């Protein structure tokens, strides 16, 4: 049951920020508000199979901000909606099923809409 901080991951069109309370680690990733913004985590698991990946995020708007999840090149979850949390400090979790190989994997979450992604604190699996 391991935490992988977003601010420690590979960030494309985003910024490590810390101005909303409740994040874990040293901060969170604020996705740029464009399609294509992404965070990519390097994770390690002991066995091949499908893992529950718990995404901790916030969305202080009324519009869902969908992400596509992929593992080392291949789609894992398409159009996962990240709906309102009301305020930016009100972190919530959503579980996404991802199939992994034994050992090291990269899990990428890319924003598919012009609003970019929710703010993302971490994933846990
Ligand atoms: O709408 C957005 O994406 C942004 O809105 C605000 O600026 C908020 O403080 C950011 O944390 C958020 O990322
Ligand atoms: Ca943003
Ligand atoms: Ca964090």
């Amino acid at each position: 049951p391991v935490d992988y901080q977003a601010e420690d991951a590979t960030i494309v069109q985003g910024a490590v920020e810390s101005n909303h309370a409740g994040y874990t680690g040293t901060g969170f990733v604020n996705y740029d508000n464009v399609a294509g913004s992404s965070v990519e985590w390097t994770v390690t698991v002991p066995s091949a199979g499908t893992y529950d990946v718990v995404v901790r995020y916030a969305n202080g708007t009324t519009t869902s901000r969908p992400l596509d999840f992929s593992v080392n090149g291949s789609i894992s979850a398409s159009g996962v909606a990240f709906g309102s949390t009301g305020t930016w400090p009100a972190w919530t979790t959503k579980t996404v099923r991802v199939t992994l190989a034994a050992g090291v994997n990269k899990i990428k979450a890319v924003a598919t809409t012009a609003n970019g992604g929710p703010n993302v604190d971490k994933i846990t699996l």
